[PDB]
């Protein structure tokens, strides 16, 4: 049923991009001033807040570039924003460019000093999927979080609650939590947690287990391809009417909008610019925790590990000057594209029944058997690709 | 009569050993890989389940063994079980299978979270006989079962409602329950006990008063020797045609059979063949609350003590792995054969009577007397061997 599903998404991108024109239109910025990928953020948050305010626009002048600090109608900006959608909230709306943030800070930083504050493992990066996503996101908003996202939540919940109607909240928080497993021990672990209406460190301990056991039997997560506003409030004024010709996050349509974007950015005196459109193709996809490999292989080139990358964040702080500021052209484009799963493969106390299943899985395991990567002229899911990593690679780990 | 009870029995136990070879040719397993006491309980659990699915089957392949996880149609699993059986249901053949599973785990487990949540006394394991047998049981399913068992139950039934048709149960569950004992008081105060239609507190602690009565003054409590499917598959494959050639399980029918099985079992890295062995033998004599001191006379060799032995378990969690797993051929051979036995033994406020009665009971008053253990050349119950104990055992108490 291609019908609601990718025609519904297409009208509330419909609806993002004619709001970021509309709001160009008011700051009058430029063509150049509209494609930054810089204001295009600004814009984003402004809104976003204003639905639950100012911000650091950039302008172009002979040479240089000069930083505006503005402000705006908090209600002014609520306002404009219906205009676009109708007159309706379309909350998967900004809960859309509410994703774009996260998937763009689940790769620009790394959050252990808030894991192990919680008391979950540095290591475990892979599993906080989404951790930097306001909890008003939306339904379709928490199915993209990871397994340790969740964990990272009721520890604290419970953490200082054990330090009233906060309990359906704990129950669905889990329900959520186990319908990310795909595998018995897992599902029935997490109903063993769910038992306790005071959960102390009885449960602290043993998520904090479960979050490990994803670490080999990976949950469901969902990855949604989120473009930043000025992307499709560009392809909106191209013409695009998404509506009515349909949208996907996690099929090709991402992947080709991308295709012909011309999104700029702002760049510090010594940073690569390379390495910064690299940046923002991995928060186009959510592929901030992906293998490398694989990453590098879609991507059409080197994909290039976190420590190695020559950046520091795509927004600019108040800090920095304009003096020494330039800007470059991202390169969005990639090779070929992949269908973004949710699933994460597979192959007394309730520990023990997956500790005995942990240990037989290898590494090498195979996942996503039979499944493969498509050309970009492949609009239907017609052939796939099966990539062969018999080669001189980079690592797998992003971080 | 040793017509319809030693033939009648056979015929169910000829369906099992049909079945399991059936089964097996289904799953294309080898010989070795059927006489995995593992793979045996998978089939007969996905069965008894089917009859009321999938589950863990492990391959042998060069050098190491592969645990694979299948599922079948419950239907067509029904349909095969009873083309083996003509066509009938042969509840007996399920309920014989229900058994033994329950026999494995009245000894591979013991049940404590659940008698003191129930308000049973911990130490009241030697009661529990069946306590895991589901009521789905048949009649001389429930004859299986220990005092303590039934109590369990009432209680828990009693204890909900105390917190329609309901009550014919209860009255029968209670008629069964002093079908247990064997002695005027025991007997007559259980009558006291069925009288109350909501029977509170009142009930509650009475019964558990006669339950440790039965510490004392046992009951009457029937043992069914009953093997792995794989057992009863092989000797019907081996022309071994019981309903013809006549069946026991509480003769010398089921040791004889395992005098000659060839029955394998999976085995952790660090755990005790020997002690492997021991488990699965007491679970084919529902020994679990034997004196260790007479198991071990009749067994043959030492038979330690729960804590004592290296196991956890014989069925595989999927938590293992099995790179780090091997095979072990059990030991099933018994030294001598003893009649399974049904009875316990024996030389104003009801409770008085009894009360009075435990008193003169001594530990050592010494039961079935003249009673002794046969060799295994003794078909015939002919000569009977009194064993002396004057000897440096090992304990009495598995538990």
């Amino acid at each position: 049923n291609a019908t609601e599903i990718r025609a519904s998404v297409g009208k509330m991108i419909d609806g993002i991009g004619r709001f970021y024109i509309q709001m160009c239109t008011e700051l009058k910025l430029s063509d150049y001033e509209g494609r930054l990928i810089q204001n295009s953020l600004t814009i984003e948050r402004m809104v976003l807040s204003a639905f639950d305010t100012g911000g650091p626009i950039y302008r172009r002048v002979d040479g240089k570039w000069r930083r505006e600090l503005i402000l705006y109608d908090k209600e002014e900006i609520r306002r404009i924003w219906r205009q676009a959608n109708n007159g309706d909230d379309a909350t998967a709306g900004l809960t859309h460019m509410m994703i774009w943030h996260s998937n763009l800070n689940d790769a620009t930083y790394q959050r252990t000093r808030a894991l192990v504050r919680t008391g979950m493992d540095p290591r475990m990066c892979s599993l906080m999927q989404g951790s930097t996503l306001p909890r008003r996101s939306g339904a379709a908003g928490a199915a993209v979080k990871g397994v340790g996202t969740m964990v990272m939540e009721l520890i604290r919940m419970i953490k200082r609650g054990i330090n009233r109607r906060t309990r359906i909240a704990y129950e669905r928080m889990c329900n959520i939590l186990k319908g990310k497993f795909q595998t018995a021990a897992q599902r029935t672990m997490v109903d063993q947690v769910r038992e306790s209406r005071n959960p102390g460190n009885a449960e602290f301990e043993d998520l904090i287990f479960l979050a490990r056991s994803a670490l080999i039997l990976r949950g469901s997560v969902a990855h949604k391809s989120c473009l930043p506003a000025c992307v499709y409030g560009s392809a909106v004024a191209s013409g695009y009417d998404f509506e009515r010709e349909g949208y996907s996050l996690v099929g090709i349509d991402p992947f080709r909008l991308l295709q012909n974007s011309q999104v700029y950015s702002l760049i510090r005196p010594n940073e690569n610019p390379a390495h910064k459109s690299q940046l923002v193709w991995m928060a186009c996809h959510s592929a901030a925790f992906e293998d490398l490999r694989v990453s590098s292989f879609i991507r059409g080139t080197k994909v290039v590990p976190r420590g190695k990358l020559s950046t520091r964040g795509v927004q600019i702080a108040s800090n920095e000057n304009m003096e020494t500021m330039e800007s470059s052209t991202l390169e969005l484009r990639s090779r070929y594209w992949a269908i973004r799963t949710r699933s994460g493969g597979n192959t007394s106390d309730m520990r023990t029944e997956i500790i005995r299943l942990m240990e037989s899985a290898r590494p090498e395991d195979v996942s996503f058997q039979g499944r493969g990567v498509f050309e970009l002229s492949d609009e239907k899911a017609t052939s796939p690709i099966v990539p062969s990593f018999d080669m001189s690679n980079e690592g797998s780990y992003f971080f």
